[PDB]
């Protein structure tokens, strides 16, 4: 009625009910109809909001994806759930069980990957452990232990598989392993990827989303699916994909990720005794790839391009991934200032008409903007999470505390929903979505 | 470490996630391993804690405990789940099934009652329903339609069937009925019960509570289950227990409630324009069972008895229950006075040594008194959470304040146990209590 | 920016910063420049709002105003501030330090009365005071062996001075008395007063508040001054008054007031101990003055009606003193279920263009509202506090923590204004108005 | 009763309400009784808990400071109340506006410094300026506009008069400039101080806080104000004071805030345009002390060393300003690893014998610890507050965060007191001290 918000301790319960609702019983669901699976950086949030809560069920939803990584070290973008149907691709369509060398037995998952934020959920599960006592702390070094391997292969494979040519950027094959399916980022690269014969399909996705204006075209869609195509032509293998892909190109944004994951992961290593090789080799790539964001940086503004392989030529667009060097770190102090600047002016979160003072996915002056078309310009609290707590991490502790402020204000309508409208506040796209729950939960505390 | 305690927004987080993770489906256990089942006035409490998390779970709750009702009207105090073992007495103890004409069809269910606390449950649905919108006011308003007749029989069969010569109190034939299995108000009374050739058992209870100072002994439980025995011996008919049982007491405390419950569901009824008949009838029986409480005070103190109906005498005790006055009102304004008096001064809540400042089940003055021994002494949060509820009802709004805050205060080390030490706040009983759980999220709001 | 709305700490912080601002010594103006004086209920108020940040303070604010009691027990409802200007009518207008006879020595005051709401600011300290300790306690405790004597003169002046038939309803020579100056309870009595030489004078208060919709109009406060000339030329003297005064009016919500006062002040008599003579005569009042609201109400909605002592009729309008029984009590059960109709209904709370669900001074639907005229319908957080209390004290708990709720949403732009616009929350009259920090600093806790 | 402690509303409410009690009108005092005049940096930290309040007032009280400029750009550390007295050694003693040319025109003030926080108080202003819309940004930035070239000659003669030889330290010439009076640190530095025919005196600070363990001793006092009559004999002359000082000492903990101070005030200085030749003096400064600070560390530990320029010898004490190199940075990777396991270990924070998780002044271990006696060992929330916010800078959230909540659990009382005992946690010293309120203020948002 008069306000539909709830209290912080009522949306703290809901965003906790939630969490544990979609829980089917070592694994969360990314959303309960539209993306009834695990995700990969959902499962590294869905981790950080499980751990106020349970510092043993946290580290159970890492184990659970960790269980599914590659014997080459990828994490894969999706584990699937076994019997579970209404999404696709579905483990059918990849066909990763049947095609690829390096999948995990017993687990059933997709052919590419997501960003590396899972070193920031360990990160998390430590902080919170450490002000719960002595057996708690037992549980969260105990998973250290049997898992600092594998956090250790995953990073070795992005920077050895994914930066075969040591630029300090990660080539993706995939706009999916971006995390942001169909930004305008990814366009002009995928205005060169033609489909062959590409076997018949159906979508699920918007069968649950019905509202078209929502979710990427057929067109697009037809592009996604005939990228895994090419992929199962050459069974999934690392060595071939480079002379095959029609999609092939460096994401700045992913590679402020892993910039700052690898200097995270190397502090834990620390921390925890973990062996001095694997701590340099950490702190050597957080380095690299800090370089490789700054190299592709704007001169005047500090913005941060992608880069098409295939093409040879950076990609300009107007995008939050611009934003990538405020995560990592490097640019020279008065180029910071100016890309500071314009996230904060009228291009982005200083914008006349939005709702909240939080970052669009695309810039509302951008002829690309769709105020409701997913990655096109809604707002992702996602995003509001990772900006907040990566700036906190460079010591911008009032920006930190407004976007948290302002991430709370919009999700105070209970929906968490995965994207909102920028201008009126909708909730767009599934509700129920956890990651959302769980940026809530962390914001909270 | 330096404090275990949680947030409020902490505490309601993982109230809200108990819940959920307690939740079978249709119904919500009681607690994990101790009682895994569905327990009649748990349910009722559970409920209230849903209802700021999901009305429609919420009425879901109520509408699977009713489906469960007896064909007389009476609510039983198990709901089993189907293929649910761990507690016992089970359900082949029980043997309802196949000896009660009266029970229900495709739900197995225990053959006694306990206190109608529902009503209220039924109230706090209902205004957290009001806060929320159209369509959540319909679900609610829906479950009225639906379960309006069946909360009639539920009160008609308590006070033509458990007061059948219109004294205005409700009586018992088991002390589990009460919701105070071991409490001292019951031990005169089951001194006189005397088993006879007892089929054996072993108990279940203590397998998972195994410190034997937290739960009634084994002398009690023979009792407990001979009673079972005379109740089947009759096929549980209602007109042949006043012959054959051993145990029959007429409970104060149930029959304040019921008075309370009455009142309160009359005011629904008001409000939603049921049958003016159903409400006059209420209004009537309020009046009675407060008339009823009020017969049985004490001249000094105030303090409620009950009554052994065998013996035909008083039962004087120091427990908790003599305050049932409190709650449904009814007193000579002197007669109030001096019985919040005994409520507040060092024979209860002012006592020099407790923890908290909260209602200890027994007195720690009174000879009966053991600190960690279940109803003989413990302090339990849901004894909290109704003499709050019902005080600011009486409007005591800083009593009401009082207990809430003590309450809240006791529940934030986040065990959400039964009961707690009334000296040392150790919590007892089994963890994760859904209960108190409960308790906590209605408090929080 | 996006929210200009303060967080519950941020309020509670400027609250009492205000409060403490306006702090001369021993009083508390009622708003810096409109009001630079002590006023009788706001006086009340500001010590319900010191209580929880000095009881000692809050024990100060009430001895400075029994202080300036008169010698037969009214409580005049202006102190001044010695060497204070800027308010009219001032102390030489009033000239009772000259002519009346029962006046104080060595204060400044008006002639007339206000509503006595201050035993309800002496349980708050006392309740308050409970909770800190000994020496706390002793404060409050002296205060009340210092005071009992005071309070009980001035409920026993209203009683029998301002009642003189035992009808249990006060008497009213001046509209100003009711704290609702320019009510549309008043301007059918006031339509005959009709002033004769009236000795000329300059407003103060629309000079600094100079919008001329926020306060009333040049022919209202002539006839605000002309009373005062008659009540000057029987030297204030009580029997005399009911002789030459043109407005004679008993109003019902000041006597509601009064009953819940005499109510409040018993009990604290009992718990304290005063002499019983005493405590039996605030009983008798209590009761008597309930009967004489209920005597005023409409029999189908319970509304209440103020009545006209000249002209011998019941005045009929639709403001906020219609829910008079409301705060006392005593209405039968129906028509009392018809009159929170009438509140929560769309003319008044339910009303579907406000902001907030507040309650409206003046109906929008009467032909005499005005949105922005003083009491002629804005929302005044003093009312919303007086009905949440006294609701909370019925045993209406979810009805005052709406209230409350809705209240402090409205505060929480820190403006303090004594009311607001209904429709936009437009702040009106005069900020930083002491009484409404003071029901933030009580609501928050 | 059972828990003394207060709500967040209610202890931002008090602190509130201390802050303007302790306000004079342009200045607020640091403490009623012991303290009751301006110090300096105390009156950046009260200008901090005033920003949430009123930022022009915040304003108001930098600017009083400021008026107390001397000439060469000194802020003295204490600005005398016009009439106040009850405070030694006063303006008598002091003799500043007789001898020292500098001194400001009319005021009256000391002829000495302390640590330069204020440039932290401007950034505090600002933020919650920016979050208040136009008319308050316009305040905060014309007191910009107005201070800006006071608050750079404050910065220019720290760094030109007090490091005449740029090694980046400043030179102290009294203890009290440190703001840590009777700290281990000095011991060695006063034990060479040997006072002459020292004019008689009558302590005032040991008649308001009587309990001898809490204070400095009389033959500590002797020191100090032998070091007056030093500064006395040459009219506080900045180029005669090397030649005739018993006690010059470079103070590593006040060095690292002046390079924080520098940085913070450089960043300001680019936001609002300032002049580039003040913008880049101030980050020389910011890294030459930076770099100085480092000079005096430990290899193996980090721990910051003072130094006795008199004696040419490093001063080595456990106190909390080994920790100056943490609020700055500039150590190597591996030594402030080894400082922050200094810090959080058993001899400082992690001491088992600590009641909150806080920085005790002097560590618990050390032969120089005194639980109540004043800066040889308690806990002092000023440092809290300065630790966590400086932490916060330097991206170590959690850390900070821990601080914060440890500070709020412990200010909790409401005592406002400026130090506690570490192992009992009582407040000593005096209460109602300005900056404890502030930090509070600060931290609660
Ligand atoms: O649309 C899809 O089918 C998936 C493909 O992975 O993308 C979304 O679905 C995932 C699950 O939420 C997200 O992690 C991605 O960021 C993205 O929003
Ligand atoms: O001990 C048992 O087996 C059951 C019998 O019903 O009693 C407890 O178990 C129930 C489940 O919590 C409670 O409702 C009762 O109040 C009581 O505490
Ligand atoms: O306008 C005035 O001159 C004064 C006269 O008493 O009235 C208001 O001012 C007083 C101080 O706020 C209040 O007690 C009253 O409610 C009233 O609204
Ligand atoms: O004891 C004294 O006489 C004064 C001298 O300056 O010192 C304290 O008093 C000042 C006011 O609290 C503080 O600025 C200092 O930190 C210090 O603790």
């Amino acid at each position: 009625p008069h306000d539909p918000s709830f209290t912080p301790t009522q949306l703290a319960a809901r965003a906790a009910y939630l969490l544990r609702g979609n829980d089917l019983g070592t694994m969360t669901t990314a959303a309960p109809l539209l993306y009834p699976h695990m995700w990969s950086w959902d499962a590294a949030f869905v981790a950080i909001g499980l751990a106020p809560l349970s510092v043993e069920r946290a580290v159970v939803e890492l184990d659970t994806l960790l269980s599914a990584q590659w014997r080459n070290g990828m994490i894969p973008h999706i584990v699937f759930a076994n019997g579970v149907d209404g999404y696709f691709p579905g483990p059918a369509r990849w066909a990763t069980a049947t095609l690829a060398d390096n999948a995990p037995r017993n687990r059933l998952t997709s052919g590419i990957t997501q960003p590396p934020v899972h070193a920031i959920a360990v990160q998390r599960i430590l902080e919170h452990a450490r002000t719960r006592g002595r057996s708690t702390r037992a549980v969260a070094e105990a998973f250290l232990d049997r898992r600092w391997g594998d956090l250790m292969r995953w990073h070795r494979w992005l920077a050895e598989c994914r930066d075969r040519n040591e630029r300090g950027r990660i080539t993706l094959y995939h706009g999916w392993e971006s995390g942001m399916d169909n930004s305008p980022r990814w366009d002009s690269a995928y205005a060169n990827v033609v489909p062959g014969k590409l076997p018949e399909y159906q979508r699920a996705d918007n069968v649950i989303i019905t509202d078209p204006s929502q979710r990427p075209s057929d067109g697009e869609y037809d592009r996604y699916l005939w990228l895994l195509e090419e992929m199962k032509a050459v069974r999934y293998d690392d060595e071939r994909l480079p002379s095959v892909m029609s999609f092939q190109v460096e994401d700045v944004f992913f590679s402020a990720i892993f910039s700052v994951a690898c200097q995270v992961l190397a502090e834990i290593g620390e921390d925890y005794k973990r062996p001095h090789a694997d701590v340099k080799d950490l702190y050597l790539w957080a380095e690299r790839f800090r370089a490789g964001v700054v190299e592709t940086t704007d001169q005047r503004t500090g913005a941060a391009r992608d880069f098409d392989v295939l093409a040879e030529k950076w990609l300009v667009t107007e995008t939050a991934a611009q934003f990538a060097p405020l995560l990592c770190g490097g640019l020279p102090h008065d180029r910071e200032r100016a890309l500071l600047k314009l996230l904060e002016g009228p291009r982005f979160c200083g914008h006349p008409d939005l709702k909240y003072g939080l970052i669009p996915s695309t810039s509302p002056v951008s002829r690309d903007f769709r105020p409701r078309e997913y990655w096109r310009g809604p707002v992702w609290p996602v995003l509001t999470w990772l900006f907040s707590w990566c700036f906190a991490r460079r010591g911008w502790a009032e920006r930190a505390r407004l976007l948290r402020q302002e991430g709370l204000r919009q999700a105070s309508d209970g929906s968490f929903a995965a994207y909102y409208e920028p201008f009126t506040g909708e909730p767009l796209g599934s509700m129920q979505q956890s990651w959302t729950a769980a940026a809530v939960l962390d914001w909270l505390g």
